[PDB]
């Protein structure tokens, strides 16, 4: 029978036969102890051991979320959705192994995405049945404490320290390296990967000391920590505690004796508030994220990575065509789905105020004119197009882009691409192009099956990408092939070269979007 | 040989050169000396004369401040006057071609000076080159510049502001009701100056009063929409008063504060126009043009929104490096003697030279659009970019600009750049092609070959001398000959423009598009 004995307990899976094969499916193994009752808003502790088999074969809780509803029965906006029910004990992990059970195949983890308050390992898209099958790796899943649940930051204060949520993530990262060998995994060869939120902790973790010796390598789709969003000022976090508090009916006498109010009432009770928290919020807003802890973090990112105090490996971080249009539709004026979304002049003004509250008259003007030097004027589809490209590359794309120049400098081979395909079965609208979160699919494998009717140009792409994914993980480039592939250059400060990801042509380009983010590197912050 | 004019005759020179000759007239009087009480007053016009006027010698110059920045270099001291100065100063010069021709075309040169200095009598302004290859009558002139001719009062005749204009328009005035006697026809007249003629004859299209002395216009490196060009009426009547209590002469009534300064010597009105602006640019106009109310009806910038200026062919340029001229005299870390390598902080206490008054931030939107070098170890590139940030700001963005509105209203406009720098050039070879050394080939001096003017930069005056002439007779510059780009027109589209060098001339598309689109889209903001 099929059954693995963790230095835990037992577990078993299930048999999932894939394109004519066969995986071993180890979905929704516990790694931590369900943290409701005396441990909740606090760092998860190792977990005892249990004496009844464990019958890990269906997607474990979801941790709660505010659940998206902006538009019902669509399929976008409800496929990132959980796809289970929600709860707070969500502290589970997903492990899919090659089967027949290999000797030491590579891991790679997946750290969800969400913005630090959405996001669960059990969607249909960030599943590994195939990415365990055609490359003949491991792929491991978490789920982590998300929201205000485990990034609610009191700093010092052992009841409720920060990035607990994090930590969620280190300890799951120790499950595998204590026991995935039983599974047939390396815990030697560990590789991370992540998108917008997981990619913001793929790279916190080659900061956090803790994390230094439990992964190999990282790759970051779409996310960093030097991201606008990523991580929030000390004395702003830890204030967004005590309006949470003042929220929920608490007066302070002291500022541990206030945590306990927080804890007895009900979970969605919190969740409704997460909205309110923040007073100039954003559709890019994080209410409550990573911060300095002092334990996970020592300091904030951006000093420990221009100081070189980070895990000295090899990274695979890049970014899609058009991160920023996944935002639009969310608050922004004359932005909808079933439009073809022309604004005029203003509404991208005021399209800039609602993602740059706190910024002068002169800095959005500045960001107005920087983004208006057409090539075509009387194209009627220029302010949109120029929107879409002021959140994305603000948020994602710079980020992404200046994290690897100073990642580079310090002597490791770091690696970029760029990711100009738009799927077919996106049912986003066109003008959205190539979306945030929208590459995964290919990353996973999905376009590998004909039964979801993918055309055949997205599966070789998709096989392309998922082979150099692999390698990488493995070996520390990702190289295609020799002899029929386009290499691979590794990026670094003077050349910038990087790799574009599409179905037209894989070309080697350099200084993606040099003119555009030097706006937000040498001049936005001194406005 | 003598001729006839309408209030006198003339006994004119005669000039032997590239084997011919040709005749000149220097120093006719077309104005009554504005000296004691006609001073600050607009020109009378002039009496006959029993004597018959000897035009045999340059005349004397106005009253201006001698540029003695660099004693004994020729390139500072090349625009300096070479006659005594004197307020007696309201003459002009003709050149005419022998034989004496049947309707030569006109042209009538307004010199530069940012209103302040200059005169006809340099030697770059010798027109005894241009009247002979092209058999073309120059006209040359002198108006009052400084206090002296720009002093505003706006309202009061005893000092209206703007009569070095009104000296211009009285020497066009002259030209329509004399040259014929002279040999040319008066209808077909055509404006050329430079970087303040260029602004004058900006200024003479708007103007009602002069719309009918000249055909067409030649712009050199300026315009009336430049920042330096008009002073507002505001502040040009404080310069009025600051010039008052420099002078110890604040008193009660405007009619008491001229009477003083009507009774003091000149040099006392012209050692203290200095002062008159605290915050003085290395392009500060101290006294310039207005808007009095008589030559310009309102401010020239809604006179070319609105419509109601001469509509001609006009023939505007610059040059690819108008703003380094000014980086010595002032910038710091910039000098003659030396190349003037400077850092990124020498780069903003340049930008606080000249821009004084705009903000901080606006002070770094300027530096960072400037700063998208094309190579980052270019030590150069720190100094190139203040040469250029003051060249277009103030010559190359508002020329540009001026052409672009003023053929929207259905005129003929042709945009040239000057990209070849004389060998003779006085100065350093990190400024460039400097601002006001197009001059020397539009007059043709390169042509006389006992000058160190390589064949390549003869060929180049004698090919601008030509088409100037032309434009000046059939509307626009061609050069008959096959092998010669025809010059198109510049429109508000596709905005084609002819560069001008030594190897071959080629024509571009929309020049500096990108910098402008800075001083035109987000500078007028901060
Ligand atoms: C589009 C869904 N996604 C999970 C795809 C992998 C990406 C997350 C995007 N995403 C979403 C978001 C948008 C729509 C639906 C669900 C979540 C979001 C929603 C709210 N209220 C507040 C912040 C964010 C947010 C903040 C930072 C980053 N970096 C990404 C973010
Ligand atoms: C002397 C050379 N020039 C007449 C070219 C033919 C150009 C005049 C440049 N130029 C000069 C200047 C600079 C150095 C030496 C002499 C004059 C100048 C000097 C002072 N104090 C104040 C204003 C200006 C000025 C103002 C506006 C414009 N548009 C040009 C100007
Ligand atoms: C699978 O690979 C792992 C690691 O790649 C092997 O384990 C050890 O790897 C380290 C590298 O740091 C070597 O120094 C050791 O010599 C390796 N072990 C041995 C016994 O040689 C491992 O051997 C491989 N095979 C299995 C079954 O794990
Ligand atoms: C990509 O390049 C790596 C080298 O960086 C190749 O790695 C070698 O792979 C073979 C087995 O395929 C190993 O025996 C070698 O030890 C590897 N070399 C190393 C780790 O330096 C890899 O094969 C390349 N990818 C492909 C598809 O050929
Ligand atoms: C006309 O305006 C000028 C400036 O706009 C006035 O002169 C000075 O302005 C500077 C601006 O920084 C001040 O620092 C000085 O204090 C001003 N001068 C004096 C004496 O206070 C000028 O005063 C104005 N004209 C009149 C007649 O007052
Ligand atoms: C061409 O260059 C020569 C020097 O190489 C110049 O010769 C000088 O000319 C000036 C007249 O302006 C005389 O006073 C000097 O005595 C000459 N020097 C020598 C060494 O002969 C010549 O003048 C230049 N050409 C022109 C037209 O000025
Ligand atoms: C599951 O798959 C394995 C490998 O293909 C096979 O040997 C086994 O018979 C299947 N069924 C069970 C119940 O393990
Ligand atoms: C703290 O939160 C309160 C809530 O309104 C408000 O004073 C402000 O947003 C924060 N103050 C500081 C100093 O961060
Ligand atoms: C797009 O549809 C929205 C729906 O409210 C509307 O507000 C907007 O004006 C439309 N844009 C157009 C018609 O360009
Ligand atoms: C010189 O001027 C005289 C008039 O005095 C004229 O007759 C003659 O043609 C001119 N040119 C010469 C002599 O070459
Ligand atoms: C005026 O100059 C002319 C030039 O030949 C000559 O008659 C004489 O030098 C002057 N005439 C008188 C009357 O002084
Ligand atoms: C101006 O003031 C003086 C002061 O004595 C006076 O005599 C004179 O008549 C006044 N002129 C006018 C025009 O008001
Ligand atoms: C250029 O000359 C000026 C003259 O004072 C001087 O201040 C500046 O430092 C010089 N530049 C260099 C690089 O020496
Ligand atoms: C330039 O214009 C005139 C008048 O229209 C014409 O006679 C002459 O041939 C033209 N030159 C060229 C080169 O076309
Ligand atoms: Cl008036
Ligand atoms: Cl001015
Ligand atoms: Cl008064
Ligand atoms: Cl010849």
């Amino acid at each position: 029978d099929i059954i693995i004995a963790t230095k835990n307990g037992k577990v078993r899976g299930m048999n999932l036969t894939v394109f004519g094969g066969t995986v071993t499916a180890f979905l929704g193994i516990p790694y931590a102890q369900p943290p409701l009752g005396r441990l909740r808003f606090k760092k998860p502790q190792s977990l005892t051991k249990w004496s009844d088999i464990w019958n890990a074969t269906k997607y474990a809780n979801s941790c709660c979320q505010n659940i998206d509803q902006s538009f019902p029965g669509f399929h976008g906006s409800e496929m990132w959705n959980p796809n289970t029910d929600l709860s707070e004990d969500c502290l589970y992990l997903n492990v899919w192994i090659p089967a027949p059970k290999p000797k030491n195949a590579t891991v790679l983890i997946w750290i969800y995405g969400g913005g630090f308050q959405t996001g669960t390992s059990s969607l249909h898209v960030y599943d590994g049945k195939f990415l365990a099958r055609v490359e003949r790796v491991i792929v491991v899943s978490m789920n982590y404490r998300v929201g205000a649940l485990g990034f609610l930051a009191l700093p010092g204060n052992p009841e409720a320290p920060g990035n607990m949520g994090l930590f969620d993530q280190q300890l799951a990262l120790q499950w595998v390296q204590k026991n995935i060998a039983a599974f047939g995994g390396n815990p030697k060869s560990v590789t991370l990967f992540g998108e917008s939120a997981g990619a913001a902790s793929v790279s916190l973790h080659l900061l956090s000391p803790g994390s230094h010796s439990l992964f190999t390598r990282a790759i970051l789709q779409s996310g960093s920590f030097n991201a606008p969003w990523a991580v929030t000022s000390l004395y702003e976090a830890r204030n967004r505690t005590l309006n949470l508090a003042k929220l929920t009916g608490c007066s302070r006498e002291n500022e541990t004796e206030i945590i306990k109010c927080l804890r007895n009432k009900d979970p969605q009770e919190i969740l409704l508030n997460e909205a309110f928290v923040v007073p100039y919020g954003t559709p890019l807003s994080v209410n409550f994220g990573p911060t300095v802890d002092g334990d996970f973090l020592t300091d904030m990112p951006d000093i420990l990575l221009e100081l070189g105090q980070f895990k000295k490996t090899q990274i695979l971080v890049g970014v899609n065509k058009d991160e920023g249009t996944a935002f639009l539709v969310y608050g922004a004026p004359g932005f909808s789905k079933d439009n073809n979304s022309i604004i005029t002049r203003k509404e991208f003004q005021e399209g800039l105020k609602i993602f740059f509250p706190g910024v002068s008259e002169f800095g959005k003007e500045s960001i107005l004119f920087h983004y208006t030097d057409w090539v075509d004027d009387q194209r009627p589809e220029n302010y949109r197009e120029a929107l879409g490209d002021v959140v994305g590359d603000y948020n994602f794309i710079c980020p992404a882009l200046e994290f690897t120049k100073k990642f580079s400098e310090w002597g490791n081979n770091a690696f970029f691409y760029y990711f100009e395909h738009r799927s077919s079965k996106l049912p986003w609208p066109e003008w959205m192009g190539v979306m945030h979160g929208y590459e995964i699919e290919f990353v996973f494998g999905l376009p590998l099956e004909r039964r979801d009717n993918y055309t055949k140009a997205e599966e070789i792409l998709s096989r392309s990408i998922v082979k150099r994914w692999a390698n990488f993980a493995k070996y520390g480039n990702p190289n295609e092939t020799q002899n029929n592939s386009t290499s691979w250059p590794v990026f670094k400060s003077t050349e910038q070269k990087y790799l574009t990801l599409n179905t037209e042509s894989t070309r080697i380009m350099t200084k993606l979007r040099a003119q555009q983010c030097r706006f937000w590197t040498s001049f936005f912050p001194k406005v």
